[PDB]
């Protein structure tokens, strides 16, 4: 149920609107703060992208105004989130093999401490240390973070963070729902009698489409162009698999007059926030992207070229009609693109690598290749087995997806 319960209390709702500037918490997100608050229990969140994960690690060490440690191997992601939170006035730093903040840590003067899994390693007397001195919140571990090819791959060395901090509950997130990665999670880390809760992950409000590209940018484009110089339908992201690519897209769109702005990791935190916010006010209509983009009514997501595999074209895709009405979702690709040329993957030496990332990009060109219904294909990859009602209404009618569609004529 979105019942929420207990009820957050005065003091909690005040919070989070003074640091998140949000008005309410969300059903999953509640159930796993207030899990981490009041009964201290680790917890498995299997959360769909966009759903709002960060809140359940930032949110529990800013209420009590302790410390909440994030475990991550990406380096330049926990120094960006460092920049997103400083923006909210919410102190936090990352610590690693750091003389002036580790001083300050102790001093109390951060909320989220980011660190990577082979500091903890070498590091847990430390912890020890912080959780007797300050208070060690929680411990935020992300599953996603593994893109080094598996969660044990990523995180394997955290098999000693329960034994050091037993009474500090860990939130592992995870964009699965797959019975074998939870069990993989919960072994790894240790997990004591962990919540598990999960959020679902159909969106049955974006139809589905997968093209094949005809052999020139504007010519593929030009189907989703309204007249008025010309224009797309509504907000538009479109995701490119190079930065290159990102700016030849850009710059046959401005030949036609096109409001656009790009989006990729060349850009610092204050250029991709301006962006951001400028296609958040409709200032700008296409995103070309290659650190994610949140706008309530993005109404056509397109993927430029063959998405580089299902876990990031989901996270991709899922940036589409977030206020719930009607969006579209279109993959145009050929075989020859980058992210299923298996030259790079051939090259290779080592067998094990070579056959997670050649598994990958099989699915990938399979799903690309297929005539079954897209959304199930989505769902069974997720391993949301147990379907929705929803789910059930939305699938095999003109709206699913273009295969859905087809079967309709
Ligand atoms: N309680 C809330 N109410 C409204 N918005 C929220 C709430 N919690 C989080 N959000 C927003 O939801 C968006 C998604 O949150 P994130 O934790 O960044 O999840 P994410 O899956 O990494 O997002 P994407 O998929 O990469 S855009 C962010 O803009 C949050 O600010
Ligand atoms: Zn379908």
């Amino acid at each position: 149920k979105d019942f929420l319960w207990p009820a957050p209390n005065e003091e909690q709702v005040t919070c989070l609107k003074m640091y998140f500037g949000h008005s309410s918490f969300k059903p999953v997100q509640w159930k796993v703060i207030h899990s981490v608050l009041e009964e201290r229990r680790d917890n498995v969140a299997v959360m769909a992208t966009g759903y709002g994960k960060s809140l359940c690690f930032q949110y529990p060490p800013v209420y009590v105004g302790k410390i909440g440690l994030v475990i991550s191997p990406l380096i330049s992601l926990m120094e960006d989130q460092v920049l997103q939170l400083k923006m909210s006035n919410i102190p936090a730093c990352f610590l690693g093999s750091s003389a002036n903040v580790l001083t300050d840590i102790k001093l109390g003067k951060y909320r989220i401490v980011y660190v990577t899994p082979e500091y903890c390693s070498g590091n847990m007397g430390l912890l020890q240390q912080l959780e007797a001195d300050i208070g060690i919140t929680l411990i935020a571990v992300d599953e996603a973070h593994c893109i080094g090819h598996d969660f044990r791959d990523s995180f394997r060395k955290l098999g000693s963070l329960k034994t050091a901090l037993p009474m500090v509950p860990i939130v592992a997130l995870t964009a699965t729902a797959s019975s074998s990665i939870r069990e993989d999670i919960v072994a790894c880390l240790n997990l004591r009698n962990p919540q598990i809760t999960c959020t679902g992950f159909d969106r049955p409000n974006l139809y589905l489409e997968v093209r094949r590209k005809t052999g020139n940018i504007l010519q593929d484009l030009q189907p989703f162009l309204v007249k008025t110089h010309w224009e797309f339908e509504g907000p538009t992201i479109i995701y490119c698999p190079s930065r290159k690519m990102t700016q030849q897209v850009t710059g046959e769109l401005r030949k036609l007059n096109l409001s656009c702005g790009t989006y990729h990791a060349g850009m610092s935190f204050s250029t991709r926030a301006d962006i951001h916010h400028r296609f958040v006010r409709d200032e700008i209509q296409c995103v070309i992207a290659t650190m994610g983009i949140n706008k309530a009514d993005i109404r056509q997501v397109i993927h430029y070229g063959a998405p580089k595999d299902m876990e990031s074209y989901y996270q991709e895709i899922g940036r589409a009609g977030r206020d719930g009405l009607q969006s579209s979702c279109h993959v145009l690709w050929a075989p020859a693109d980058i992210n299923l040329n298996r030259h790079l993957l051939t090259e290779i030496r080592n067998a094990k690598f070579r056959l997670y990332k050649l598994k990958m990009m099989a699915k990938m060109e399979k799903y690309l290749h297929s005539s079954r219904c897209r959304r199930q294909i989505i769902l069974s990859h997720f391993e949301d087995k147990q379907v929705q009602k929803a789910s059930l209404g939305i699938m095999g009618t003109e709206k699913c997806c273009d295969n859905c569609r087809s079967a309709l004529d």
